[PDB]
């Protein structure tokens, strides 16, 4: 039932906040700790990589492998309502906080005053820093990965992760 | 623990849908539903009405009793995370479907190219006749009212209520 340690190894200090290696060459992190002005990411110039943004999710497809002691894993589009996610929020002193998450909507949702695609949950808290952090669940044998920690009401108790753009019968439209 | 028969009488045809009487002289609904080109609402006319809507949520104030039988009861703005509401819907024929329903978050959220301030929530379905239903839950030996019905999605399984105006920390913002 516990994240594996080779699951918080794929969790990565990234610009203002962390990413997420799904696989070797693929990267997901939160749109807005992205670093601003860069020539590169993790040493890699920008021309080598292939890079999908749509709101708050961003994702990079390096074209040499970084993590290539990793397994691929599955990212989906968010994740039933009500399932069960765990946010695997690292800290910078080294502490892993994993937090249980009940979903819910997902939807585009004005947050400060911009729309972002993503899905709603309740806390069964984050801070500023925590944004990138994903949001897994466990299907079988193995986990999956369905977004990433983009916001937070100032209560604490719900949170958003931002989530791959698409469109789809189960999401509010 | 199931509603009673006079806080279903609350519940009244109007326009495309329904609206819910909170007292003697005020009336909620939701906005699409309400008959356009109209100079009157119930017979009485619109400068005797005070018409306050925001989004998807109106509210009529009439000047007169129009439901001396009925208490007052509280209209709140949506509800906390988690709780289990019920969504009374009549239907045409007559029918009442209680529909349970896990509230999740409250935001604006992009529905069909509008920005809606509303609630989203887990059915534990709807059809389009019936917004402007109540979202209600009790407290103690009494019922509140926190919605309006706005929405659904296409599967089904996640509605949205529109709620009233107003800021706070525990809603996304
Ligand atoms: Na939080
Ligand atoms: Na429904």
């Amino acid at each position: 039932g516990s994240a594996p340690p080779t699951l918080w190894s794929r969790v990565t200090k990234f610009g203002s906040g962390w990413g997420f290696w799904v696989s070797p060459t693929v990267f997901i992190t939160t749109t807005h700790v992205v670093p601003t002005g860069v020539k590169e990411f993790f040493g890699e110039p920008l021309s080598s990589i292939a890079i999908h943004q749509a709101g708050e999710f961003t994702q990079f497809r390096f074209s040499k492998k970084m993590r290539p002691d990793l397994t691929g894993m599955v990212l989906e589009e968010g994740c039933p309502e009500g399932t069960v996610c765990s946010v695997l929020i690292k800290r910078d002193s080294g502490e892993l906080l994993p937090l249980a998450v009940r979903m819910g909507a997902i939807a585009s949702m004005r947050i400060q005053g911009r729309l972002v695609h993503g899905q709603s949950g309740m806390l069964l808290g984050t801070i500023p820093g925590d944004c990138g952090a994903p949001y897994v669940h466990k299907r079988g044998n193995d986990w999956v990965v369905c977004g990433v920690h983009a916001a937070a009401t100032k209560s604490g108790n719900t949170v958003v992760c931002a989530v791959q753009a698409g469109e789809g019968e189960t999401a509010l439209e």
